[PDB]
């Protein structure tokens, strides 16, 4: 077999990607959606009660699909992210990145050594199909794709720096945790906050990294996909099944 | 502790309900159903992929919210009944009922002996909270309710009989079996299968039982309302989940 | 390897057995009950929220302990059974017995073709260690051991039928189920009830069979082994969790 | 969407297809398994402790890959089928198959109504990827395979009755239930079982019907695909993991 | 809908509340514990088997019944606080606090930013209800409450210094690590222990800090209760059932 | 109840024991294992998808059979090795450990206050029977065993500095990390390689401590036997059913 090759990662460079957030934390679940033709289906790890095995669990159902999952890990922690990649995991989105130190220590997070410390053991591993892609070891670091979350005023402090990271291959602005960064807690849409995003994205743009970012607004979405945004998720299933099924009770009361 | 009250049977003589349908088969979902604030919600044992214990999680997530759950066996199985009511679904609804025999039956599969043939197991079952409801076995049967699905030419050529089932509270009709039984497969919204609903609703409340059914569609389910239909479902969560995601997918191709 | 010897099934003959049941339905809950020293362990599938996998769960749980596996399937259900045994359960409880051509049904249900019509399939079982037991097909059906409950008017209606079936190798009274069954729900401490359990014990022990009974109650359980019962199941894990947490918090209100 | 194509199915008339047993019955091994190459995984819901749920999580691991499932049941249990086919199962094996009225009922349990009884639920089934393939409940029934298992002396006695049963696509012959149900247990390779084996898959072919059989004996296997048996299983992943080690060890001891 | 109120908080100051341990790690033992009436349920993460899916599982159970949750963390972890409050645990016990300004690190991580670092992802957490609770942003930091535990010579060494950082709700004592820590281990009941819980217990209380403490012997904990202990504990699921069980076998040996 | 003796621990000085690396991650293959004779199973938490409840699960199963349990956690994190020593794991195989002051946290992680830092919870921990192992916190560290990789250049770069840690029972060599930290990733076979391994193998022994490794090479494997190493993996679980089942489809393709 030849490692999957990582389409998301090569489409950070040839069109915008559009996503769906999967924190419905379930095989079943991430395969409904898997079905519907986002981009990428984000499979949440810090949001959603999700553990290696349940997400293992969502890449197995996913995997059938032309949809790119991505993994977002609770935190930038070194074994975890070992583990998910592991798993099969191709791209992950690290939250609350805030210095070229550890976005530098997340690059080699994500690397074989010698260059890197992803920990080795691809007899074990789904990514290598149990050694089934007999040259994966080879091939790996190839179709491996870092993302990084700024997304508190010390990211933003570091952000130049950030953006300097060879091996960073995109930066994604987190508003909720932004906006209460910033002292405005739930009101992402407020101008100062909305201004801050518009500037990042054309930074992130400017020095040849990918930008993204989620929004469930319609029209703050279609703002950074004209911006030119690489990677733009445009809703959360736990969101749009609580409200579908809150509108549709509505007509009955 | 008393027995739960089974507001659901009640109000089978008081108003009309709102169901939901509940086939994500996980804990977590039937919670996000619980909060919209649905009459009742139909835990499906029949069409979405659940057993015993994922019922069980499911009872277990709802029950700190005022919506009734309602359990759908696979078929009507006597001993799989006795182990639904033992982890504490109160109302049932019964699939593919086609004699006033086979109702008699589920009626005795819901009750203690001597009247019926539940069988008894107190000391280890939700239903009792494990005899911390100190009178269950007095109070357990005047607390559950028999619901039996017509949705078959065999059901329809027995309806008049099945109605005069004491212990029968409510007749469902299934549009989907029913039209595809009638050689009308996907297409339960055409005049003849319609006209048949409408004169099986009729007779339904005619006898003094419940009329219930499922339709998706808005119109046909208001429709279903205005005949006085005593419990009406209105959506599915799986169609609701995937209806939502598509459609904001389409909103941005 | 050898067959696991049936210590249960010898010691029917040669002493009194001391059982609880296991209702906690949980790999993790029938290990702290392995570890107390009971003769028997009964892992209830008819009145606790079980199924095959759950049942296996607990089955490893409990093989590194000396006290012996009892499987209760939910009904007399031949499949269920042939599953039951292909994961290793080798000794069961049938519940609501009622006859002879029953009875005899339940022996050829836990007994190899061509004198039984237990399914075939060693390669997969956790029975024959996925044939580890070298011998397993020649030696499976010696360490099968039968019980059937009479806890029903029928069941007493054919028990001198049923105790001349060879290959019952037990026969386990179900006070609940028969004190229901009789009219006198959740009293069977009423004499009416007790004298015809107590007659019932003496013509099992009469016809050379091992007769059995659960009681919570003290003062019968030590009847009942006065009188020579040789399967005595004295309490259930849920009501004795229930009962410690409760009397615990009395003294503090 | 279009309905998945029944690969399996269309390849009984073209080519013999080679099958691995996947008892396992969890859907990582199943993906394992999956990565090999073979035609068809049979998911063993009769022999391994399997249920609805553990095969739906062993389908969506498998479904990336191009071996084709084929589920096996637990027994011929018309609201198991439902269920099982609704999780997506296209191709099934039904286990003791004993008369041409069995085999019938069969045909109808997987085929949707008016010329069917397949239980209609399209809005909850993957099997229609939540009506995601909008045109399901018409082109179903085109892509599902029934195979039937003769594997008793009754079978054996019905043989030219079932195979004038349309709509069963292949009959599979279980050596294992067959030798014991003859009386040579554990020992189907005698001369007595095997030339009741072959004229068997003689009458199969000879009726137009796919012969099948499952054997991890290498001659006997290449023997039953000399005489053109159609899909012939040549192993089992619980034996070969098992066997596997217990060889590597001994070159150590 | 309202954020949950978080009863445990509030009566910290109104009353003492009586505790027992929830150690079984299983939703199914975790209602059973639900249904006795304790003050509070500690779900213990540290030294039982459990991970933010199974600690998902018993708060679900657990918020059907008037009893309120209280999670213990395997340790002072920022992301895993963060999971845990997501899953909507209110109340946190965290072990072997050493220091005011890790006791100032746990204030925050329960804290949304700006004041705080718990971060933001409200669409995605039962604890808002999937945003089902309108203003949880505004309304969530009011009803978390953090309990720190002391339990290290280190942590004694602190005290003081403890008892002043605001947001610290709670000092809880953990008598088997502390006998431990002071070279007493399994001899908690040592005076020279019991007079340091004891003035440790009177310097909280002098502090305005609610005081807690886990001790099964009846005797210590009345005593503790005496002294005006505000969260007292007095039993663990895992030990009454294994003392119940014990204690029933040793009436028949 | 006795503690468990650790016998793993004991033959570290008597003879040389042979293991099988456990990945597939299920208490149900983990039995599977658990029947083939090997000395010691290792339980993957580093590189297979493994939890605490996985674990747990694991241990339960190999219990009933005389091969010894070793578990490998994904880092040397100190919480983690509490909780994995509760559920009753004896051996533990730290990864990538690199310094004398991290094997000696390693040393404090496994053993009780006040000579260690091993967090006390002996009423909730399978390790000590729920306290039915009644002298459990005096009689738990000795038999308990520390592992420790080296399997980086800082490792070796600190070689005898870790062989002078008391407590410190065995050194493991691993291969696949060792030649990537080399630069020869996927090439551990180089006499470059093979070179430092076999002088590595040499010192361990030197300072008396037992040396590990595991290789799938049987050549090498039998090598490091000759040269005394005491703890000899010999194959992976993952890597043999690939394996097994890709030889015998090549046999009819
Ligand atoms: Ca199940
Ligand atoms: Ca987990
Ligand atoms: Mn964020
Ligand atoms: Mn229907
Ligand atoms: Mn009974
Ligand atoms: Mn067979
Ligand atoms: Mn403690
Ligand atoms: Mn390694």
């Amino acid at each position: 077999m030849v490692n999957t090759v990582n389409y998301f990662k090569q489409k950070l460079k040839t069109e915008q990607q559009i996503g769906m957030w999967v924190g419905l934390a379930d095989g079943y679940c991430a395969e409904i959606a898997a079905n519907v033709g986002y981009d990428w289906l984000l499979i949440d790890g810090e949001h959603a009660p999700n553990d290696v095995r349940s997400i293992l669990a969502q890449l197995q159902s996913i995997a059938a699909y032309p949809s790119q999952a991505v993994v977002r890990p609770v935190s930038g922690d070194v074994p975890l992210i070992k583990q998910l990649l592991d798993i099969g995991a191709q791209t992950l989105l690290i939250p609350m990145v805030e210095s070229a130190e550890q976005a530098e220590l997340m690059v080699k997070a994500t690397r074989y050594p010698p260059e890197g410390i992803r920990g080795v053991g691809a007899a074990l591993a789904r990514a290598s199909r149990w050694n089934n892609i007999s040259d994966y070891l080879q091939t790996a670091d190839e179709q491996i794709c870092l993302l990084v979350q700024v997304e508190s005023k010390k990211g933003l402090d570091n952000l130049d720096e950030i953006l300097n990271v060879d091996g960073v291959d995109g930066i994604f602005i987190g508003p909720a945790d932004l906006s209460a960064a910033l002292g405005y807690r739930g009101n992402p849409g407020h101008e100062f906050v909305q201004n801050i995003i518009v500037q990042t994205i054309q930074k992130i743009r400017a020095a040849g990294k990918a930008a993204g970012i989620l929004s469930a607004d319609e029209k703050l979405a279609k703002q950074y996909l004209e911006l030119g945004t690489e990677f733009v998720a445009v809703g959360v299933d736990t969101s749009l099944l609580m409200k579908s099924m809150k509108q549709l009770l509505s007509k009955f009361k």
